[PDB]
């Protein structure tokens, strides 16, 4: 029958790149549209690299829309073209002739079953179609997201990357009742890629491993990590397998506000507060079962 | 030849009617859509008050369409149909069956030319716009509101209550970088409609000046004011004689952080900023003018 | 309150040109849109003269989409620019991204109230829209043609040159359900503009009063005419002042198979057949009368 | 990398449900919609078949459109249900909000390369789709149609039912100069399904084979046939394994005027006419290899 209907919205950013040939690696995912927010990069050279991607993997067939320009209330900052190190091709298609959001809102419309949504750059589309598309909250299954810490930012003392870009689009995400699955770097910064697994993608053999290791590379070259954390693909891993997570359900919200704080995610894992959870956070994952599920994967591309 | 084209977006709301009013009684405006947001009544409300009003003045023929349901970043708090006093006709038509920010934007990639937003509610279909469709920012001429005050507000101690309503879509407003015109309290309070200019409106003797009166007569039954101000036609009277105001161009900020000032328009009267101007602030009317006005519009209804 | 909403599909021509005039000179007309079908000369030179004659009449705020390249089953045949004479303006405004259909049916599906065609070149948007859009049928008021003749044709001896470009859309036309008005030869060879008449206009003084005597001029410069028959606007007269014609009710069938026939309208005037009347037939006008509402509405745009 | 995408337009039926089925058990082939034409039944009938067939495959997933009622200058005449024979899921999803033709030119649109349409009832929304689309021929790679016969006809003497319902269509289809290829009556005759072949696809097991079966047992309780002929998935399976087929390149009228000729195909098989080939006649069919192609892909249903 059909697959699990995804939208992704993303902002490549190496392992963005690495998230979209995870997810077209799997027949039990339905990836609808992909669309591009700003972070990593600037919005032209994100959606560029969606354009790119899709290109290599000869997904031309996904419609792709480019996203907010900036972050809803605050100016661009961004992380020379956002996925250095391997050779890509130009594009041989076109994006959409529409925004990210009127691409998702179709999406949604179109779908006749409720949609899951991925973003694993900062939230601002996301947050424009939550409060832009009342009606379609219905459609929308869940919200599975990368960014935010329970522990330590990797952007500022208290704040990850794709929150501080964006903390009111975190924030609405957050609000917003439906569910919310965060990837935060709780779980991320365990989900190190080792030189050794690399090698291990590499001797897979085909273009598409290739490039994932050359990706991989390229990023590598005070944290402690033995390898590099690949964030993003933790989203996908978690649809696919969710058994190599552990995940518990808290409250969450967004620090928009402090002199010292802005973009953490504050999450409440004792049961200080009154607050219902709002969120699964996930806190642990098995590493090797991780790298695993990519090696497995990465075999589509034979 | 074609008149000034205008995108009304409100929240009916009395003067929020007579605005509609006012607007469709001056020729040298074309009201290409009337959207509704949520502020002085919930969302059906509003969007019910637009459609009775263009049923009443036999204006079926502008497209209307509901828009968000409830602010940004916060919860809805509301000013028992919204338009009470008058009887109204049951609307004889539908609204669009597309959101505010998709007939908003409908509008602005039809249009030849630059249109300009008048909003006299809270400003987060606006705000959804602005942020939603950065390509269409070139399409906007101006943004007129009706919101603010230089001075003390009318809902919490620093803040008028349409940007109390959604601080956060005010200020995205504000930081757009499309010019900005404010009708904020420290006009509107001065535009006061006496009892002698609701009995001058009822002697000029037509359903839809009758019906004026009327919403007048209800509002109406510490300030120190001898009439009720009329605040939302404040907007549309500026469009039609801006000659009947005074307005300076400042710098404003919209509070939205704040302990005691969330929703606090911050407007650097006297330089003490390095801040750039980014607003048109009315800070004076001829109130007798401003009536007149509203009197001569009102015989086109005869 | 609103006025007559019409959608205008014309393929001008100089007759097509001064049927635009005339309507948007009639303020109990509100043109929605103007579409160009192909006829009197290829579609892209048709669609341009529309742009030019609303870049004229400073109507750019109407909605332009260029129709049907050519006749449903058959080639184009045409009657260097459509328009020659006058100088006329470059277009300052684009055609909407939509074909014909397209802006019809969107127009269709937006209104209030049904919408009066007027369609003054072949029938072949008309029938697309007819044929592809069942459900909007109930939107559609009347369908006004300038085409066909129960006499002697113009183009071929039995045929008028709208219907004979397109027979099986002009057949789908009067087969579709909806009351049909047909402005054929027999009552446009009536509406003769004579060379005093021209004059008249000119003395008329304004810019667009000339632009009419210039396209008057050129066409004129065996049918046994005093004056040169001004077909197109016949359609917009009878809209606006049907007392100054003779109409009846009669059915009509449009030839598409025979041999020497192709694109006759076949009248049944003296009830010779079973068949129930389809379609109001102008066979008479007011002569004077029709130049004198043109000359009226000349004024217009003083 | 991406499958062969494809619009698949029909009028089930119980033969176009077996193709449904057949193009879905096919990852070769994307099929990126469905839509209803009126032809074996009224289109309410045929619309609600459609979605009933992609509830039983679990391919809700894949929208849906009714078409056009009626054929475009004809009164319908049709072939109680239409899919009569097996227990059918009532729908668990709805049709998009829009027509056949809209949904056809909104995937020409969207599309990065060029769509293959395949239709198996009458041509009514395609010829819509060629005649209001003429900007989108370019994203047709060709049409595939059920239709038609060089030799005797299945309705009337001359003409096979498909064609018969809407020869204007189907002339525009063959007179559009995007590639046409024919499944007529010549192979379809051919493609007989014997009773032991039935038996074969209920002895694969699973409840799909088991449908099939019912939907071939019903049909087939002076033509000389052993078993019945499987028309609509000829087309689909000359998608699959043309080396199925032998077919030519000829020259193919559709005829709409004669008196006892309407609807018939005209082949110019021997080169009588000095017309180019415009249409690929399958003359030409492996019996057992189709119905290996049949039982082999119904294992998909496993
Ligand atoms: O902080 C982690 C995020 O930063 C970006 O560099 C990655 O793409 C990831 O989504
Ligand atoms: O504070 C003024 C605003 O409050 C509302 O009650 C009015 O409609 C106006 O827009
Ligand atoms: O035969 C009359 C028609 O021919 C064209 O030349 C005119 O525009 C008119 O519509
Ligand atoms: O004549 C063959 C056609 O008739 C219909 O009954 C079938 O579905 C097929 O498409
Ligand atoms: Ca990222
Ligand atoms: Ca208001
Ligand atoms: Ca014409
Ligand atoms: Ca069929």
């Amino acid at each position: 029958g059909s697959a699990l209907p995804i939208l992704l919205d993303c902002d490549p950013g190496h392992d963005d790149a690495i998230a979209i040939v995870l997810a077209l690696a799997s027949p039990e995912l339905d990836v609808k549209a992909i669309t591009s927010s700003a972070g990593n990069q600037t919005p032209e050279k994100t959606l560029r690299n969606v354009l790119r991607m899709l290109t290599l993997l000869n997904r031309t067939d996904i419609p792709v829309a480019g996203g907010a320009v900036k972050p809803l209330m605050r100016e661009l900052i961004i992380a020379e073209s956002g996925l250095d190190g391997p050779a890509l091709p130009e594009p041989t298609f076109a994006p959409q002739n529409c925004t990210a959001v009127e691409l998702m809102a179709k999406t949604l419309r179109e779908s006749a079953e409720p949609v899951t949504i991925v973003s694993t750059g900062p939230q601002t589309n996301v947050a424009l179609l939550l409060n832009s598309h009342p009606e379609l909250h219905s459609k929308i299954a869940r919200i599975v997201i990368m960014g935010g810490a329970m522990g330590l930012g990797n952007w500022t003392p208290a704040a990850e990357f794709n929150i501080y870009v964006d903390p009111e689009a975190a924030e609405i995400v957050f609000q917003s009742g439906i569910p919310v699955v965060m990837a935060g770097l709780d779980v991320t910064h365990k989900a190190q890629i080792h030189v050794e697994d690399t090698e291990r993608f590499r001797a897979i053999g085909n273009p598409v491993s290739t490039i994932v290791a050359e990706l991989l590379d390229f990023f590598l070259e005070k944290w402690g990590f033995v390898g590099a954390p690949l964030h993003d693909p933790c989203t996908i891993a978690w649809l696919l397998k969710p058994e190599l997570f552990t995940s518990v359900e808290r409250w969450v919200g967004v620090e928009t506000q402090g002199k010292y704080t802005q973009g953490m995610t504050v999450v409440d894992y004792y049961y200080l507060t009154g607050n219902k959870p709002n969120a699964t956070v996930m806190v642990d994952v098995d590493r090797q079962g991780f790298v695993d599920l990519l090696a497995d994967r990465l075999k589509f591309y034979a």
